[PDB]
């Protein structure tokens, strides 16, 4: 048996509640398993175990098999981005303008959805697969192709011998976690987000918070919106990081984009927008990244939860300023 | 080779372009292939082999495997009823509010959608699957379960043994119609009703048209939603056929209910509303899906093809009267 300092993956999933998790690190000290070991340390974390029955050699059964499903010939969408995800989750739920907010369902719900959320992603985007004629865009009718198939992996996948951490819940909880968890995967999907947006927007016109700073959310639309935000928020997370995973994820972004660039090259399709390798701006591409998408979404996300956010805020517009400051890679 | 007083059926298919058509005589004249020859006689009429270079022969061999696959078990969802939403279709393709509207892409979409808006359909309703737990909810995501099914099995069966009646489509029309296609069966889905109604009113509030009556639609949106509802009322147009027509179809979607409601039993689960035959007012149903669907959608779009469905408005009105009238079965 090891002692307190040898042990290095113990040392570093203590930082579990932390923005800025050493994920890589993390996944590199686990055996490539991050998924499994953040998930199991954030069951135990929140006591999710014990509130739902959930027995433990079920639980890391089912989260071996999914992720095993996530590819790791994926520069990007693989086991270690699901892990991130459901870690940012994991800490933008305990913000304070949102304490004792979400009942221990909806928690299971947004951080179960995170854990699912690629599942068996192949590397590629929508517009691949349709433009492709794939059996995906078949099968969904072009419509959410790859979130729609991220829901029905993860859930199947709880069919497996003793994969079903969901066993102990009774008939009507399993039928909202359902619910809430297809709302938040389907949400997901890039081209939700300009609506996402500004309906998050509105409903930050009229939110109602008591006088200690706890947003009130009444009814079942209001919590799945914030869910669904917060989800996505956690997905668009990689440029509110410390500038030194920020980089890492930039480089694997660009990978995996590269590589649909050469099959869409040698398929003689012509090359999506950011996918080709001979003709790239990565930094410039990520200022527009962050001035497009992600400070719209954050400074929005920021409104929701005064002033919980503003640190996140700060590296944004930091990393923001590297990228478009940097000499050229 | 016979007389045409003989050619039975050939006679009956030159009522095509009528209301009230006799479809079930057509089914069993045809050996029980109305859908075949039904659309194959549409396409003539229309000219959409010529129009789509569609050889002949690729034409009928689809419309056979797709006729196979709608269920001969089941009473109501049957190539029947795709046979009757099809020519219901292509008679309101032909209403003069709408006279030169229309593309031949556009026109081959509506046809091709009725034809395969319910193939497969296995007699039980998307809420049943759900409930069930099947393994259709689970690949859709509770989510337009058979409707997504639907697509998905009508364009599939394209890629069989000489069944590519769109493979000299250029691949930007191919991209179209399938847009317009999944744009339509999705909108059968009944949960979509209400939207789907409440936003035909108020186009019809703005609708613009020429002075001798035809409409004005100018673009995709307007185009794709007068055809979304023109299907959808092909689809809900049982009670504004003649009387007679009108009865069968009723006693077949309630066989259908009724086998629903008995798996239902058998499974110890609670029976579905009109699906238990013990407890069951058929007239009654008739009356309150006039009153409540039927007739709300029928008066809108007689608006707005006004004075076009006028004679199926009183039909329609006559029928409801009828149910309402006689002494139950
Ligand atoms: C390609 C450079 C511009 C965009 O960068 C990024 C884009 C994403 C969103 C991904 C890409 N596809 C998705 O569906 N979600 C995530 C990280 C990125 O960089 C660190
Ligand atoms: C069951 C009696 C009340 C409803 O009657 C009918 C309902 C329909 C709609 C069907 C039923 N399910 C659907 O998705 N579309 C069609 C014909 C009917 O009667 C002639
Ligand atoms: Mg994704
Ligand atoms: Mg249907
Ligand atoms: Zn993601
Ligand atoms: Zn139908």
């Amino acid at each position: 048996h090891m002692t307190e300092q040898e042990d290095v993956l113990a040392k570093e999933l203590e930082d579990v509640n932390k923005w800025g998790l050493h994920v890589f690190r993390i996944a590199e000290l686990s055996g490539n398993r991050p998924l499994t070991v953040i998930m199991h340390t954030i069951f135990q974390e929140r006591d999710l175990l014990k509130t739902f029955k959930i027995p433990v050699d079920t639980l890391i059964t089912y989260l071996m098999t999914l992720e095993d499903h996530y590819h790791a010939d994926v520069a990007y969408h693989n086991n270690i981005h699901a892990a991130d995800v459901v870690q940012s989750t994991h800490v933008l739920l305990s913000t304070p303008a949102l304490e004792a907010v979400f009942t221990d369902l909806e928690i299971l719900a947004a951080i179960f959805a995170s854990a699912i959320h690629d599942v068996d992603h192949p590397g590629v985007s929508n517009q691949f697969l349709i433009n492709t004629n794939s059996e995906l865009a078949l099968m969904y009718n072009d419509s959410s192709v790859l979130e729609n198939h991220h829901l029905a992996v993860g859930f199947k996948l709880l069919q497996e011998e003793n994969c079903d951490i969901f066993q102990n819940l009774t008939k009507k909880q399993r039928q909202s976690l359902r619910k809430m968890v297809i709302d938040i995967v389907l949400a997901t999907d890039m081209s939700k987000h300009m609506n996402l947006l500004a309906d998050l927007k509105t409903m930050v016109e009229t939110k109602k918070v008591t006088s200690s700073g706890v947003l009130l959310l009444d009814n079942y639309s209001d919590r799945i919106q914030v869910l669904q935000n917060m989800v996505h928020c956690a997905d668009l997370s990689n440029p509110t990081k410390p500038l030194q995973l920020y980089r890492q994820w930039t480089d694997r972004i660009m990978e995996e984009f590269f590589r649909q660039g050469d099959r869409e090259r040698e398929r003689g399709m012509e090359i999506s927008p950011m996918c080709d390798k001979h003709n790239a701006s990565v930094e410039k591409s990520q200022v527009g990244f962050i001035d497009y998408i992600v400070h719209p979404l954050w400074e929005t996300w920021a409104d929701l939860v005064h002033p919980d956010a503003q640190d996140i805020l700060d590296t944004l517009e930091d990393n923001r300023e590297w990228y478009q400051s940097t000499i050229p890679q």
